[PDB]
């Protein structure tokens, strides 16, 4: 057996860890009126979050959300996996780094370091990989999250944290404010795969650049936030990409990542027992996913995410708590 390890700073902010999945189990941080909130969504025990299937706080791997038909070419070989979403190969698979148990490498009062190794035997994907996670938590109140990795043969490697984020314990986060600096989102079809089209988010519902409360999203006949796209980062060349708050907690959580897009999932298909026996329903939390495009491996006009000898696969998630003032 294993178990939940705390990290934690010295002004309120702690971060419980699980090795496995190398999952982001609790962030409690005071609101507004000094009380205690838990940020993530998750369970009390160690067993529920094993039997997780939404991957709720894991680190997802080896290659975020979905592989399109479960097939893809790689240095002129196709691969073909066995598809376990749909048609599709979603987030590395019924053996992907998300369901697997981490080697804890580092403990420390305010970080620890996971580490595992995958190849393609463990998940039908190309080559292996060496892959190491860290979060850390600071004086500033910041949680970084780092993700690192090198591999002997070459293959494909995209990871993104899953953490379902609610700032006030509300049963949805329809009020939830939400700001990105994100002029494009990737199109997808109705089985929310890429489809390899790339739009301007400019007179449609995904636009976040003013900074405005996630309930409006056009009008379905369902009522129910549909959000789970990926959402381009505007990155400048000649900084936060995106605010997430509260103003009923007073809560508010910034972002800035090395990764290109930020994949935002507004929670519509959960349906979980989670923490304090909750039962966790439609739009409960938003998921934050700091991410290569999904399907990358698919287009080769999104980035190139191949991991090959010599070379070291660094990416980072900061994320800054804080009060809305």
């Amino acid at each position: 057996a294993s178990g939940f390890i705390e990290i934690a700073n010295k002004q309120g902010l702690t971060a419980t860890l699980l090795p496995f999945g190398a999952t982001l189990a609790k962030l409690t941080f005071p609101d507004k009126n000094g009380k205690n909130q838990d940020l993530v969504l998750g369970f009390d025990t160690i067993d529920e979050f094993e039997k997780d299937a939404a991957s709720i706080g894991k680190t997802v791997g080896r290659v975020a959300n979905r592989i399109k038909n479960s097939t893809l070419h790689f240095d002129g070989k196709q691969y073909t996996m066995t598809p376990n979403n749909g048609p599709h190969y979603l987030h590395g698979g019924p053996n992907g780094l998300g369901y697997r148990k981490w080697e804890v490498v580092r403990h420390a009062p305010e970080s620890v370091s996971f580490s595992v190794r995958a190849n393609e035997q463990d998940d039908g994907l190309p080559g292996d990989a060496k892959i190491d996670v860290t979060y850390t938590v600071n004086d500033r109140n910041q949680l970084i999250i780092e993700h690192h990795a090198t591999c002997d043969t070459p293959g494909l490697l995209a990871l993104t944290n899953h953490a379902y984020w609610n700032l006030d314990g509300s049963d949805t986060v329809a009020e939830h404010f939400l700001e990105m600096e994100a002029d494009e989102f990737v199109e997808v079809d109705d089985t929310f795969c890429p489809t390899g089209a790339i739009r301007s988010v400019t007179d449609t519902g995904f636009d976040f650049r003013s900074g405005k409360q996630l309930k409006e999203s056009g009008k379905d006949a369902e009522e129910l936030l549909d959000l789970d796209n990926d959402l381009v980062i505007t990155k400048k060349t000649p900084s936060t990409y995106l605010r997430f708050w509260s103003e009923k907690s007073g809560i508010e959580l910034s972002i800035t990542t090395s990764y290109p897009v930020i994949h935002l999932y507004a929670s519509k298909f959960l349906d979980c027992k989670g923490k304090k026996g909750e039962h966790y329903k439609a739009n409960k939390a938003l998921a934050i996913e700091p991410q290569f495009h999904s399907a990358a491996p698919n287009f080769d006009h999104f980035p190139d995410v191949s991991l090959r000898p010599g070379d070291h696969y660094c990416q980072e998630i900061v994320y800054t708590f804080s009060h809305v003032n």
